[PDB]
């Protein structure tokens, strides 16, 4: 079992959440072995504080996926901020990388 | 904000990352949320037929004391470019018919 980096997605809320005042915003974490890693959701340097994240679960291929999910009311999703996806990995070149996720360009 | 109660589940689909549109192949991502109890299951599909290579993850226990999971179907990326419709099937006690189905397709 050769270490394997993961893959960081960030996926907008669904258009048909967008009538919610709470929304959802996702970080996909892919193609991962071994299973140890650690997930962070943070917005203008601070941490954020309503987060989950499903455990590992085995893919197809033998790595490891998971998702992470924060809640945040939908109008700081609309006023415009920036939220990233922090992710800690032993096969990640630097044990660290980041996405970022917003609505502005 | 009494916990407890049964919940029905909120079925939101994803489409690939726009970052996962440099691979050979693509997720989608069917959100469930606000479910209670846990018991559920999740399955996809297209052209009515199953689909084969999906996974999905336990439910897990939210802030609010309901649960969620998601479940991801990887497919080539040429068939979702082709704007082929997913489906996301799910089936829980608390949705009328004990089932709601939600599509996911790019849009032209």
């Amino acid at each position: 079992g050769q270490p394997r980096e993961p893959q960081v997605y960030t996926l907008p809320p669904s258009r048909d959440e967008l009538t919610k005042n709470q929304v959802s915003l996702t970080c996909l974490v892919k193609g991962f072995y071994p299973s140890d890693i650690a997930v962070e959701w943070e917005s203008n340097g601070q941490p954020e504080n309503n987060y989950k994240t499903t455990p590992p679960v085995l893919d197809s291929d033998g790595s490891f996926f998971l998702y992470s999910k924060l809640t945040v009311d939908k109008s700081r999703w609309q006023q415009g901020n920036v939220f990233s996806c922090s992710v800690m990995h032993e096969a990640l070149h630097n044990h660290y990388t980041q996405k970022s996720l917003s609505l502005s360009p």
